[PDB]
């Protein structure tokens, strides 16, 4: 994916609840570094849902690309309140921003 892109999206659609810097503060959503190859419900000081911490799958690009399509429909009961991004090739940008900005 477009990382540049990606970066756009997640600022447009994201950022107003999550931060992906090493460190970064939690926000309505939790701060997303060290996502890739970490189970759901992971990120040291955040409290989920319990339907968050009971999906028990591992982030990565694949089970992001479905669950940024359609969250709830992903993750039944999440608290993430939000739509999903329809277009494939917008969520590979999004997610190949993640992949790079979450693991520095
Ligand atoms: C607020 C209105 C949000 C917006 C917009 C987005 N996310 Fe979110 N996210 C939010 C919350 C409250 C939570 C916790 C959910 C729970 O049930 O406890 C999350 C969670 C995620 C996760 C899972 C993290 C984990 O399991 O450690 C991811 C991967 C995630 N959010 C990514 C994400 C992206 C990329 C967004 C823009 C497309 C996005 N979220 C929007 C709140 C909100
Ligand atoms: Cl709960
Ligand atoms: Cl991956």
């Amino acid at each position: 994916g477009d990382v540049e892109k990606g970066k756009r999206i997640f600022i447009m659609k994201c950022s107003q609840c999550h931060t992906v810097e090493k460190g970064g503060k939690h926000k309505t959503g939790p701060n997303l570094h060290g996502l890739f190859g970490r189970k759901t419900g992971q990120a040291s000081g955040f409290t989920y849902t319990e339907a968050n911490k009971n999906k028990g799958i591992i982030w990565g690009e694949d089970t992001l690309m479905e669950y940024l399509e359609n969250p709830k429909k992903y993750i039944p009961g999440t608290k993430m309140i939000f739509v999903g991004i329809k277009k494939k090739e917008e969520r590979a940008d999004l997610i190949a921003y993640l992949k790079k900005a979450t693991n520095e």
